[PDB]
């Protein structure tokens, strides 16, 4: 009913702008307004050019999220496309598991402290004498 059934709740389709979504491109667009003062134009022509190689990578679209878009980027990649991406990751101030993105080597688990000598003894020990001990020597 008026939409997609029941009411575009679980909103199925891509609305009616199928572009990047919205607030979500223009999460894009944002930082792209945000830079160099180059309304509309044709610089979106640069964009494009990213937004359509994450295209051929139909995995950030069904979890949607520019998380990954962010990921796709071969860090280095040209254009000053990231320069307005960065901006939104630097909008993130948010650390993932900083632990899981590698072979094995990373750090050292040494959480617990290292185990006593081979021996009871260890903590400076009293002089005393004691009916026990005698030493003589």
């Amino acid at each position: 009913h008026m939409g997609q059934i029941h009411g575009l709740s679980p909103t199925p389709i891509p609305k009616a702008p199928r572009g990047l979504s919205t607030h979500h491109w223009l999460n894009f667009l944002q930082a792209a307004y945000r830079l160099q003062p180059g309304p509309s134009d044709f610089d979106f022509q640069q964009l494009r050019r990213f937004l359509k190689l994450a295209l051929k990578t139909p995995i950030w679209l069904n979890p949607i999220d520019y998380s990954l878009l962010a990921s796709l980027i071969p860090k280095g990649y040209p254009g000053r496309v990231v320069e307005i991406i960065n901006i939104l990751v630097k909008n993130q101030v948010s650390p993932s598991a900083p632990a899981a993105p590698v072979p094995t080597p990373i750090c050292p688990t040494t959480t617990p402290p290292p185990p006593p000598p081979p021996s009871p003894e260890a903590h400076v020990p009293p002089p005393y004498v004691e009916p026990t001990t005698t030493q003589c020597f």
